[PDB]
């Protein structure tokens, strides 16, 4: 049905490409974000594996995810979505160094959370959230996305990552806390540590986890307890987003 003939996708300029295809502006019906996937004349194993990623987006119907809007098959494989007019929360921190006030940022955290309470809830692990996944629509609406390397938010357990399935909801939830990291202290985990390499091998066994000192002095205390809990080592261990939703829920209140 969400079949959109192609003719009308007018493709724009190139923004570029992550974990999943290459992205462009383009147009249908307004601003949209079009995503190629760069399969031409697809085999029936992959028809199907397309449509069974279109069949996992298009379960997604909530104001803080990206809304997916078509697909297409011919001349290419592409996915539709609406456009998010705005920059990433990684560029808000650490390329524009926006001067947020704490109301602002827990803000950004509630919804980020409920977006993720809501793809939970749906059965759908993100498995690569970071603050560059988390667009800032309008500078105000959070836009969930996005769905090799980028070490920073990920959990120790991904790194076994042969034996059954690491990626978990305790991984969500432990990406979710270095975004935490991130908000209230306005910097990267392990700003120290000049080399990646270790910092893959030291998380991975566990000796090493961002310090939660950096974080800016009106910092609510409650926000503390929750980065801790959720950036805690074990999986079992980490709040599910049900609790750690309800635990921001009563912060913004407080503040
Ligand atoms: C810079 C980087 C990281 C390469 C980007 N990828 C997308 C983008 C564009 C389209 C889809 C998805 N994510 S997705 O493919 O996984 C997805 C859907 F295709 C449909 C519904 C939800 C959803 F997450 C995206 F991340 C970006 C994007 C998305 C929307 N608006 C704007 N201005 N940019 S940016
Ligand atoms: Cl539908």
């Amino acid at each position: 049905d969400w079949e959109i003939p192609d003719g009308q996708i007018t493709v724009g300029q190139r923004i570029g490409s992550g974990s999943f295809g290459t992205v462009y502006k383009g147009k249908w019906h307004g601003d949209v974000a079009v995503k190629m996937l760069n399969v031409t004349a697809p085999t029936p194993q992959q028809l199907q594996a397309f449509k069974n990623e279109v069949g996992v987006l298009r379960k997604t119907r909530h104001v803080n995810i990206l809304l997916f809007m078509g697909y297409s098959t011919k001349p290419q494989l592409a996915i539709v979505t609406q456009w998010c007019e705005g920059s990433s929360l990684y560029h808000h921190l650490h390329i524009i160094e926006t001067k947020f006030e704490m109301i602002k940022l827990i803000d950004i955290a509630r919804q980020t959370a409920q977006g993720m309470d809501y793809l939970h809830a749906k059965s759908i692990i993100h498995r690569d959230l970071k603050s560059n996944n988390i667009f800032l629509h309008e500078d105000l609406t959070v836009k969930i996305g996005d769905f090799s390397g980028s070490i920073l938010w990920m959990a120790p357990e991904v790194i076994r990552m042969q034996d059954k399935n690491p990626y978990s909801f305790q991984s969500d939830v432990y990406a979710f806390g270095i975004v935490l990291y991130e908000l209230m202290t306005g910097q990267l985990p392990y700003s120290n540590i000049n080399n990646r390499d270790q910092i893959i091998f030291m998380v991975g066994r566990g000796y090493l986890s961002p310090d939660l000192s950096k974080v800016r002095s009106n910092c609510p205390k409650a926000m503390k307890r929750l980065m801790a809990e959720c950036l805690k080592k074990k999986r079992d261990e980490r709040p599910l987003f049900p609790q750690i939703l309800a635990s921001i829920e009563l912060l913004a209140r407080s503040l």
